[PDB]
């Protein structure tokens, strides 16, 4: 299933969730989170579902819990080191990664790791520079920082984490800067989808391949997408959400990497920008 977690409705940052079965084509209504979070990072390590950082409508979050579909549950873990709304978050090597964000004050270069084992998060090398408004993947052991905000200038740049090294490392860069960037791999291919470039919301997207060190654009989507969700299930690349520079978006669309092709999905039961999206 892809759950589409809290975002921002144009009016309203949500508690709200709900989650797509492909094989029904239809959206439910799942147990809502403890607070709303919009700016929100989302991913699975587990079995479990995990909401992390964001904004609530008053305050940027340093807390997360974790949702159990078998028994219906959310429970509070262990905060960050310290608030972290527009952030990324991905799994690699066991751990759960928040990287970047803003704090409330200051865009952050920081990030830290979560070992559910010890329900303990740990401060890993910074990146290169702050990036809020980010996306994170994890390709070929590597963990990929794109995008985002340094606080002064959205960024073009994207830089790669190796566990292995302890180190990160610049990469090749996109062709537009993209801050509330989408970010997920298909097909051993890292794409970087939508966002804003400083002037405007992009419904461009673009892939990088590790092995040969080239980006290429693929067909855009329908609207431009920034604050956008995106996830990988059944071989398609979903594309949630939004902002399309005038509206919040409550549609969703797909994309099939053999067509070429971008296909609407059932719409989400309300808009939701700022939204975090995952499969499990």
């Amino acid at each position: 299933l892809l759950y589409a977690v809290g975002g921002y409705d144009g009016n309203t940052h949500l508690n709200s969730l709900e989650c797509y079965n492909p094989e029904t084509n239809e959206w439910s209504p799942v147990a809502p989170l403890s607070v709303p979070r919009s700016g929100i990072g989302v991913a699975v390590l587990g079995g479990l579902l995990y909401a992390v950082g964001g904004y609530d409508g008053n305050t940027h979050l340093n807390s997360l819990e974790c949702y159990n579909p078998e028994t219906n549950e959310w429970s509070p873990v262990a905060p960050l080191s310290v608030p972290r709304s527009g952030i990324g978050v991905a799994v690699l090597g066991g751990l759960l990664y928040a990287v970047g964000g803003y704090d409330g004050n200051t865009h952050l270069n920081s990030l830290e790791c979560y070992n559910p084992e010890t329900n303990e998060w740990s401060p890993v090398a910074p990146l290169s520079v702050p990036r809020s408004g980010i996306g994170v993947a994890v390709l070929g052991g590597l963990l990929y920082a794109v995008g985002g905000y340094d606080g002064n200038t959205h960024l073009n740049s994207l830089e790669c984490y190796n566990p292995e090294t302890n180190e990160w490392s610049p990469v090749a860069p996109l062709s537009v800067p993209r801050s509330g960037i989408g970010v997920a791999v298909l097909g051993g291919l890292l794409y970087a989808v939508g966002g804003y470039d400083g002037n405007t919301h992009l419904n461009s997207l673009e892939c990088y391949n590790p092995e040969t060190n080239e980006w290429s654009p693929v067909a855009p989507l329908s609207v431009p997408r920034s604050g956008i969700g995106v996830a990988v299930l059944g071989g398609l690349l979903y594309a949630v959400g939004g902002y399309d520079g005038n509206t919040h978006l409550n549609s969703l669309e797909c994309y099939n990497p053999e067509t070429n092709e971008w296909s609407p999905v059932a719409p989400l039961s309300v808009p939701r920008s700022g939204i975090g999206v995952a499969v499990l």
